[PDB]
């Protein structure tokens, strides 16, 4: 056996080597006592792990058998929710309270704006996500729908000017909508200066300052002809890139080259839902990443050094070049034989991320031969919990993991991700168990969304995938977790975070329609792309989250009945060819996003609709189409055949879309190993522990890799 005795534990080598050759030089932590630490942790922790798992069971098998055990339709709220309290599920709501989170950087306690999640095993990936801090909005205007590819303007193989004026007049709106001048338009500049510490914008017949000169941030080069003017608008920073000689400045009345959006802000390394990670040389993989974002020398391209400016009065100053970093771990759910015990048994994944990725994130904490975090805090996103026990459990693991690496208790906080439904019904609690280390409570409606379908499984068909995100239990759910945060003072102090855009092609529907988060009082959101950071940047510059959020303070918009109303669908509802549309769009998500998960271990991929609309899909899409599906099987709307066939008929139109080092899936459906993962995930989907697509997925990628070496 490849592996090193520790105590009770049976380490990968692969793994051991990693962590006392790259991850321990450096920490000043005692190789030894860190290994007897993880024996530790892992033996006093594992037993209260496993009790919250059964927990989870038990009480989904008690709200099983209460649907089966009455036919009376609708609902009587009322007893439903008696019968969440006497079992434990819902609990009481504790008084009020302010958080005492404290050793947070700005990024988080102060500043509104996008926040990018990333997988961290594509390290080129994670490279482009830490420098999306600053992102050309020129860029993304061009390359994106954003200015439509109408007649005359569209995308060639050399520059378009009509498109780029299209861009040139986009952005001169956005800086008179975000930094308005004292008299007329930044449409019609012709150059900047800098006289008596301000900025002099010179127009056609007489020159204009700032209508609020305090926005006036700083410049780069001579005073009195500048190569870049920085502003500052909400806490976020614009800078104008002025160069006449460049190809986009020579057209331009001012000589303006771009403008650069202060874009992510913090950025999730995710070694979650978007990565595909199912032994010990997966992790290693995504640890030695996660190593060298916080030593600062991972190459695949570099990470970018902080940027340099000239303030208005005429001092030096800098700021950050790159985005503030995140680290998801994986939750409560499952193991890893990575490490295993000697009966053989795989060891925790989240108790063992705990342990590496706080380890690891020692070094963002000291200087890069140039900093992560210089309040000291270590910043670790934990989704997938059910309950404020749950959240207590994982202060009590980071309590535990501080004490083995050395660290000052409360080093490692936690971002929340409220995607589970006996966490929403139980939100204060939530925020409660972690008051002194909660630096986010966040909206993970995919993930709550699978959940909502397999907590109501037995009592009756769920709407459709599509018609979910506009039920009125994710709308409350929405409005919950903002009420939740402001009420538990995270104004000021920590961020109140929403959903992913998953549509990377429909960046003008993203313009127009996310701007609803932050004037929901969202003092963040995810993007998928460094491009829509930058997009989504500018929602920031039009909504002043601090002022909603002020706005929103007391109010009470949900209530408890609104979260529990399941999403069940109405009589008759469906005509065969909708029944027909579910189906076929749900079995080809599901089919692209296993083909690459089990044969090439990638976690989150590209994969179009019915509707030929480009869908990002993660493990949390992937858990609602097959739940969905389960629940349709389930209560007589489909067949196991409907399945069989739609399966089979999607799966050559996917086999064209990857047409690379791929391994067809038709015409010998079942003697491909990812087409039946597709098949059991549908098919045993109301049996996994709530929806939850992990056990089956590795289970097939673990079985492919095997195939793959013999
Ligand atoms: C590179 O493209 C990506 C990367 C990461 C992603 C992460 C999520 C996600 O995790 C959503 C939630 O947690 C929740 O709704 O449950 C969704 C789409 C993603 C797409
Ligand atoms: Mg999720
Ligand atoms: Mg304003």
């Amino acid at each position: 056996t490849d592996r090193v005795s520790v105590g009770n534990l049976r380490i990968a080598r692969v793994l051991y080597d990693f962590v006392n050759n790259e991850a321990l030089p450096g920490t000043d932590i005692d190789p030894d006592s860190f290994w007897a630490g993880v024996d530790k942790v892992v033996a006093d922790l594992t037993p209260q792990n496993q009790a919250l798992l059964n927990a989870r069971d038990e009480l989904q098998a008690q709200i099983d058998k209460w649907h089966r055990r009455r036919v009376i339709e609708p609902i009587d709220m009322d007893a439903y929710r008696q019968f969440l309290t006497e079992i434990g599920y819902l609990l009481p709501e504790p008084d009020d309270f302010t958080i005492t989170t404290s050793g947070v950087d700005a990024e988080i306690t102060t500043t509104a704006g996008p926040q990018l999640v990333v997988p961290v095993l594509n390290a080129r990936f994670a490279l482009n996500a830490a420098n999306a801090r600053w992102g050309s909005l020129y860029d993304a205007l061009y390359g994106t729908d954003v200015i439509p590819e109408t007649d005359g303007a569209e995308k060639g193989p050399t520059y378009n000017k009509v498109r780029g004026d299209k861009v040139i007049a986009y952005a001169r709106k956005f800086l008179d909508d975000s930094v308005p001048l004292s008299s007329g338009s930044f449409g019609d500049a012709t150059g900047f200066t800098v006289q008596d510490g301000q900025l002099v914008v010179a127009l056609p017949d007489k020159s204009t300052g700032l209508a609020n000169p305090g926005q006036f941030a700083g410049y780069t080069g001579a005073a009195e002809s500048p190569t870049s003017v920085l502003l500052i608008n909400h806490g976020l920073h614009i800078e104008i890139l002025i160069d006449p000689e460049s190809q986009v400045g020579t057209t331009d009345r001012a000589g303006v080259k771009d403008v650069i959006l202060e874009s992510a802000i913090t950025t999730i390394m995710d070694f979650e839902d978007s990565v595909a990670a199912v032994d010990a040389a997966d992790k290693v993989l995504g640890y030695r990443n996660w190593l060298g974002l916080n030593k600062g020398d991972l190459a695949a391209r570099v990470l970018n050094r902080d940027r340099n400016y000239t303030a208005p009065g005429g001092g030096q100053f800098t700021l950050p070049g790159r985005s503030l970093m995140f680290v998801r771990n994986v939750g409560h759910l499952m193991t890893n034989d990575a490490i295993v015990d000697t009966d053989g048994s795989e060891v925790f994944e989240g108790i063992m991320d705990a342990l590496f990725t706080g380890l690891i994130a020692i070094h963002g904490l000291k200087a890069s031969d140039l900093i992560n975090s210089r309040t000291g805090s270590i910043y670790i996103v934990k989704p997938k919990m059910h309950g404020p026990a749950e959240v207590a459990f994982t202060c009590e693991l980071f309590s535990r993991v501080e004490d083995v690496l050395g660290l000052p208790q409360n080093t490692m906080k936690i971002g929340i991700m409220d995607e589970e439904r006996r966490t929403t019904v139980n939100l204060k609690a939530c925020i409660k168990a972690a008051a002194d280390r909660v630096v986010f409570i966040n909206t993970g409606f995919l993930d709550r969304t699978g959940d909502e379908i397999h907590t109501s499984m037995e009592a009756g068909p769920m709407v459709r995938k599509g018609t979910m995100k506009s039920q009125p239990w994710i709308l409350a759910y929405e409005d919950h977790n903002v009420d939740a945060g402001l009420a538990a003072g995270f104004s000021g102090r920590a961020q109140v975070g929403k959903g992913m855009w998953t549509m990377t092609e429909l960046m003008a529907d993203m313009v127009e329609t996310k701007i609803a988060q932050p004037r929901a009082g969202a003092s963040t959101a995810w993007v998928p792309s460094p491009t829509a950071a930058t997009l989504h940047a500018l929602h920031y510059h039009q909504v002043d989250v601090a002022a909603v959020q002020q706005g929103l303070a007391g109010k009470r918009r949900a209530t408890i009945e609104q979260l529990l109303t399941i999403p069940l669908a109405k009589e008759l509802a469906w005509a065969p060819d909708e029944i027909r549309e579910e189906v076929d769009n749900n079995c080809q998500s599901i089919l692209g996003y296993v083909v690459r998960w089990v044969d090439q271990g990638v976690g989150a991929s590209k994969v179009p609709d019915i509707h030929d609309v480009a869908l990002m899909e993660d493990r949390a899409t992937l858990r609602i189409s097959s739940q969905l599906l389960a629940n349709w099987l389930r209560h007589g709307v489909i067949t196991s055949a409907d399945v069989r066939a739609s399966l089979e008929r999607m799966a050559p139109l996917v086999d064209r879309q990857n047409a690379v080092a791929y391994r067809p899936m038709a015409p010998n459906f079942d003697d491909s190993i990812a087409f039946l993962a597709a098949q059991e995930l549908i098919l045993s989907g109301a049996q996994q522990p709530n929806g939850y697509t992990e056990p089956i997925l590795h289970r097939r990628r673990r079985e492919f890799k095997a195939r793959a070496a013999e």
